[PDB]
């Protein structure tokens, strides 16, 4: 019926927008990371649905949505679980190897990492300036979670990096990787992960383009989602009266757990919450309390306003596509 | 990533030229034939698939030609047989039943006929224009034939143009709904073939000057039709031929539902049609040049809004250089 997923709705579009990508990177001489000069500011946002008839909602949620991430992660309670706020849904993703990257250019320009834009810039950052502050941190993450060999392992996840051969295709990435990534986005990302009840995942949680002022950085989040070793972009969807945020705490029973920030030094960590509130803007939402009568105040961060415009907008062509295709039911 | 038809590098934009077809037609109230306002007069060709690596050249074709119909017209010395022109190519054509209006409406606009604008147009004309001249005109051809073993046989030609499920999704057409075709386009329509659907029709419920002079190009085998586009940019004829050989000897192409008086000044008629030039060929006698007739074909002119094969070849380009 319509497109059978995303990126066949305007196949000149997406090769104009990937055209543009390394063109807007900036390489430094004075050993600043390289980094976006303009694209890393856009967002997509995802259409309604709510005004088609079932048969249409399920091919466009079928051509669209990953309703395995997404209904693992929200029964979970950790996707979806304020009523204040508005729904995230999770978008379809390749599955081989560079979906971190594929997640995350979908996010910002609703196309994937099919030309290895993001991943050879991920690798050039590793393989071709001084990692040393990098690698700092990593330790310390390291070993807040046997005999470590610091430099061979090091090394291993410069290599993981490559567009070499080793879900099959490329190395999968971890946690370091993501936080180089938005160091070269000058823009945080929060990732929102399967984990175990604890009662009974550490790529969980937030990540800041600390190499960079906040005041030099854009300020609303890419939101990722993981599950099964695999990255989703987790975009707002179009509605208010609820607000446009993403919760900076998940419920655990009837307290409430800080989603991991990554990376930190041991000052920052001091001063996580006026970190937090330099390079995102962080509100407050009330929420039901699970343990006391009433209610409990969370910190959560807005997130951006649709801005990429019709003419690099895959799900906009889309749209129209979909219209055209209804209108004849 | 190189799709397997020109409207799929930008759905989008085929949906746009779909959605402005339907707009364009003219619909008099005098009880004329309703016919395209501007959008007849368009032509696709092809882009050339050498200048690149021959790896890659055959990457494309797979992509977008219907070999199996180019082989056989070429091996049946239909297509292509004349050195001096420049080569056609039979692009893919949904085998539906609706396969006339899709090659007919990817010649012109490089979009089949998914939303059946052209397929609704003949049946409309059928159903609810007068039609009298094209009976007479499909009665005379048809006692043309040397024996007989007969009149419901008009109701059915015009339930056949209907959308109604029949067997492929619609009814098959044939010859006479060529003709009635070629009128709503003011267009002629010339068919390259071994029903003798082959040959040409001539818009002549219109008066030439009222037409479109170059023609649209279609290819026909086993119930099947698809467009014969030139392929584009080395010097031969931008033209096709009005002529085939035939055991040694050039045989004209037959020309559709003529009346007496328009078969006694057939080549007159050709002449104000189409535009017809007259060219050497070598004959079978290797010393002997013969002078035939030849119909020039347009140049490639789908402006920059609705022109979709430029989409098609930017992906390829791209595409390449990541293969280089
Ligand atoms: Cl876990
Ligand atoms: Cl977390
Ligand atoms: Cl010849
Ligand atoms: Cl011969
Ligand atoms: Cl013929
Ligand atoms: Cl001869």
């Amino acid at each position: 019926v319509l497109p059978q997923a995303l990126y066949l709705s305007n196949m000149r579009k997406a090769v104009k927008i990937r055209e543009r990508t390394p063109e807007d990177i900036f390489k430094p001489t004075n050993g600043i990371i390289h980094h976006f000069k303009t694209m890393h500011r856009y967002t997509l946002e995802m259409f309604r649905t709510c005004q088609f008839c079932p048969q249409f909602r399920e091919i466009i949620h079928k051509a669209l949505i990953d309703r395995n991430i997404q209904a693992t992660l929200e029964s979970q309670k950790k996707l979806n679980w304020c009523r204040e706020v508005r729904k995230l849904v999770a978008l379809k993703t390749n599955g081989d190897g560079n979906c971190l990257m594929h997640a995350t250019s979908q996010y910002m320009w609703s196309v994937q990492d099919t030309d290895l834009v993001l991943r050879k810039a991920l690798f050039s950052t590793l393989k071709e300036t001084d990692t040393r502050n990098f690698k700092f941190r990593w330790q310390l993450e390291s070993l807040k979670s046997d005999t470590r060999n610091w430099n061979d392992e090091w090394d291993n996840l410069i290599k993981m990096a490559s567009t070499d051969t080793p879900g099959l295709q490329y190395n999968s990435l971890e946690e370091i990787h993501i936080f180089v990534l938005c160091n070269i986005l000058r823009r945080p990302i929060i990732v929102i992960s399967d984990k175990m009840l604890r009662s009974l995942l550490k790529v969980g949680g937030i990540y800041l383009p600390l190499h960079w002022p906040a005041q030099e950085c854009y300020r609303y989040p890419i939101v990722l989602g993981y599950d099964s070793h695999h990255f989703v972009p987790l975009v707002t969807l179009k509605d208010g009266p609820e607000i446009r945020a993403v919760p900076l705490v998940n419920r655990d029973r009837g307290r409430f757990e800080d989603l991991k920030v990554h990376f930190l030094t041991d000052p920052e960590n001091e001063m996580k919450e006026k970190l937090l509130k330099e390079y995102l803007m962080v509100i407050e939402i009330p929420v039901q309390g699970w343990d006391h009568g009433t209610t409990h105040l969370i910190n959560a961060a807005k997130l951006d306003e649709a801005n990429l415009p019709k003419e690099i907008n895959l799900v906009d062509d889309y749209f129209e596509l979909v219209q055209h295709e209804y209108k004849k039911w």
